[PDB]
């Protein structure tokens, strides 16, 4: 069993613009890859966890998720950034797209994609921590049994309410590591 980062993406990697499913508008986070680097060193396993309603609404297509995910994951690994995992949910309950219109238990803040991300490489939860901007990511974390839960200010101002969920607040995905070691 290894211990884990629970990684949100939109507005934690990546600046979230909406919808982004195009490598063009696809920008990542000021020091985000070098702290992913960083807590590789360290020994976390590293996992994203992200929602992609807009394959539901039919903003953008399954195929066009994966050609951002395989480049997002190329440009990680070219930085000495080796991702253990990758989960995603296209599910919406309105999705306009028939396939993927419903109700299901992997779109936070149901805690479906860790629980799934703990079963496949063995993570220690208690040892673990997430990372988010939004109240859902803190909700499915402490379903999940993460032991800390971290938001970040790089998404649009956050709630009172993912603040009461939250176990510490920071600024950025690139201030965790040093976080830890404090
Ligand atoms: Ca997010
Ligand atoms: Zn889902």
């Amino acid at each position: 069993s290894v211990p884990a980062i629970f990684l949100d993406r939109d507005g934690t990697i990546n600046v979230d613009h909406g919808y982004v499913h195009e490598i063009d508008n696809f920008e990542f986070i000021d020091g985000v890859i070098d702290a992913m680097r960083e807590l590789k060193k360290m020994g976390f396993a590293l996992v994203v966890v992200t929602n992609q309603s807009g394959i539901a609404r039919g903003k953008f297509t399954e195929a066009q998720f994966e050609t951002l995910t395989e480049w997002m994951d190329w440009s990680l690994a070219d930085r000495d950034v080796d991702l253990d995992g990758i989960y995603y949910c296209p599910h919406h309950p309105q999705g306009s797209v028939e396939e993927f219109r419903q109700v299901c238990d992997c779109r936070k803040p149901h805690p479906g994609m860790l629980l799934s991300a703990r079963d496949y490489l063995h993570i220690d939860m208690a040892a673990s921590y997430m990372v988010g901007d939004k109240l859902e990511d803190m909700q499915a974390a402490v379903a999940a049994n993460v032991g800390t839960k971290v938001l970040v200010r790089t998404g649009k101002p956050i709630t009172p309410e993912a603040e009461n969920a939250a176990d510490w607040v920071l600024n950025s995905l690139a201030d965790l590591p040093q976080a830890i070691k404090k």
